[PDB]
């Protein structure tokens, strides 16, 4: 239950681990801490691997089986589609440019389209947090001009989230892939 401001993203990971040791979790306390690193762009450059048709994962840390932290990249015009978390808690930094994200309730069980409860764009260094209690979002780097870097932490850690057609609401369970683990791209 201390927090300071973290200088690097390196000792943000160390703080991170301090506050992950036990079995639950503060979810104010990790946001905070996020949200106080000053975006650095030479201290995950390594993990800013680009793909020119969608957004890539970037495993930074596993977190003793705790949490990942991973690191997305949006081109312009990079979005999500609409998934939820797996019950797990979901945190969203802006590490360079903007995101835009779009709230969704839980359809119901009707072929009826999901309409958007709320929007918000997040900025440089804001974090943002999810959990399927909250609803489905949907992320997006609708900037032309610049692309987005995102810091993102899950835990637990999981490797599946739905996906949901915005016209029905059906879901269709997708499967996390990494682009890179470490700086070393995985095919
Ligand atoms: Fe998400």
């Amino acid at each position: 239950t201390e927090l300071l401001k973290p200088r690097t993203l390196a000792d943000l990971i160390r703080i991170l681990h301090e506050l992950f040791a036990g079995d639950e979790v503060n979810v104010e306390e990790v946001q905070a801490v996020l949200e106080a690193y000053e975006s650095n762009p030479a201290e995950w450059a390594l993990y800013a691997k680009f793909d020119q048709y969608r957004y890539t994962r970037n495993l930074v840390d596993q977190g003793n089986g705790k949490f990942n932290l991973m690191i997305l990249c949006w081109g312009e015009g990079h979005g999500s589609s609409i998934h939820d978390h797996t019950d797990s808690h979901c945190f969203l930094k802006l590490l360079q440019g903007n995101l835009k994200e779009t709230l969704f309730d839980w359809p119901d069980k009707k072929s009826n389209e999901m309409i958007k409860k709320s929007e918000r764009t997040l900025r440089e260094n804001q974090c943002a947090y999810i959990n399927d209690s909250i609803g489905l979002h949907r992320v997006e780097n609708v900037s032309h001009t610049e692309p987005a870097v995102s810091l993102q932490l899950y835990s637990p850690p999981f490797d599946t989230c739905h996906a949901f057609d915005q016209r029905t609401g059906h879901k269709n369970k997708v499967t996390m892939t990494f682009h890179s683990k470490f700086g070393i791209r995985t095919p």
